[PDB]
């Protein structure tokens, strides 16, 4: 396969967001597209390697619930082209404009996320930065999971981090279950319409306490109309001890059960 888009083909439209590791533009390329470019002048050996990593990971994915990769560009600057996403991220909906979703819809959002996560994990891919920000409600109807983060070098958002990741275990604390915990927080987000630890205004303390398990999401905050099976699944995903968490085939199965009888 070869997915390189020759220079000049893409019409770089309006700037969206900029970060340490790339600037995003809306664009034209056989229809609307999103264009993330990872440098302005000198491409660093690191940048060039992380460009290859990101493309490489992205092109392993073909699933409705994951952002559609469409192509990459090297001349004149290292760029990754994906589908354009119409709408808002889940973080934006819940925490900025407070869209009041119904339970049916919330559970469905959770379902579609679990559906995509399932895929990623199945494809030997660990997300490493799941959060309602990287859950895009495309067309308000279909969840697209990507990594829209610009601060990190795709080769931190602390609330979604698992204790063993927030602590420090040798080199690789990241696992499927590290992703699962993040999903747990995301479930918490749907069910409380709120961020965890909203009543603590100190970052360091949160980091420290989550790590030592002195702090945990206050689960008694769930919307009353939320199913009890959901609350229970949420707690499973949020278990402090890493190996006690369910994997995604199991999570998915569980969500689909409570979805059908409602
Ligand atoms: C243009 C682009 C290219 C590549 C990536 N990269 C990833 O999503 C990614 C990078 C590394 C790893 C992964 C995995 C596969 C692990 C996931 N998920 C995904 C993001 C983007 N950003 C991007 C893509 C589409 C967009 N639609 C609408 N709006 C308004 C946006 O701001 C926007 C931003």
């Amino acid at each position: 396969d070869d997915w390189e888009i020759p220079d000049g083909q893409i019409t770089v439209g309006q700037r969206i967001g900029s970060g340490s590791f790339g600037t995003v533009y809306k664009g034209k390329w056989h229809g609307d597209v999103a264009v993330k470019m990872l440098n302005v002048t000198a491409p660093t050996p690191q940048q060039l390697q992380a460009f290859k990593n990101e493309v490489g990971v992205l092109r392993k994915t073909r699933h409705v619930n994951i952002l559609l990769f469409m192509g990459y560009s090297t001349k004149p600057q290292l760029a990754i082209v994906t589908q354009w996403c119409e709408g808002s991220s889940l973080y934006h909906h819940l925490h900025i404009i407070e869209t009041k979703f119904e339970m049916i819809k919330l559970i469905d959002i959770a379902r579609q996320t679990a559906q995509g996560m399932d895929y990623l994990h199945a494809k030997s891919i660990i997300h490493r930065d799941l959060k309602s920000n990287n859950i895009f409600l495309h067309e308000d109807l279909t969840v697209k999971i990507g990594d829209f983060g610009l601060a990190t070098e795709k080769s931190g958002s602390i609330l979604w981090m698992a204790p063993e990741v927030i602590r420090m275990q040798d080199k690789n604390p990241y696992s499927f279950q590290s992703d699962v915990y993040a999903f747990g927080i995301v479930l918490y987000e749907l069910m409380t319409g709120q961020l965890p630890y909203s009543n603590i205004n100190n970052r360091d303390q949160i980091i420290f306490m989550v790590g030592r398990g002195y702090l945990s999401p206050d689960l008694s905050k769930v919307r009353s109309n939320c199913p009890k099976a959901m609350k229970r699944l949420m707690a499973e995903c949020l278990k402090k001890k890493r190996d006690e968490r369910p994997l995604f085939p199991q999570i998915l199965a569980s969500i689909e059960l409570l979805a059908r009888s409602l």
